């Protein structure tokens, strides 16, 4: 779990492509993605692609978030892995 300052941090040297403040921020975060697919279950698919889908979400989350928009990471990161899953949801439709 990350402090405030901690995420900062590594959130600043993210945001410039600094691929171990990236790792740091995602591992920070495993549990989120977890915890967020067990709400989508019994929609079509099962849990381990929920969870594929919303680590597709949490990678995402750190390529381009700025804590200058007012956000906490486990914010940001719950959109984005929300919006990876609802997304996969949508694509069982054709
Ligand atoms: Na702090
Ligand atoms: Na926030």
């Amino acid at each position: 779990l990350l402090t405030a300052e901690e995420e900062i941090h590594y959130a600043t040297l993210a945001l410039k492509g600094d691929m171990e403040a990236r790792k740091k921020m995602i591992e920070s975060n495993l549990r989120l993605v977890v915890k967020i697919a067990r709400r989508y279950l019994n929609r079509g698919l099962p849990l381990l692609d929920l969870i594929e889908e919303g680590n597709l979400g949490l990678m995402k989350s750190v390529e381009k978030f700025d804590p200058k928009r007012g956000f906490r990471f486990s914010t940001y990161a719950t959109w984005w892995i929300r919006q990876t899953i609802e997304r996969a949801i949508m694509n069982q439709t054709r």
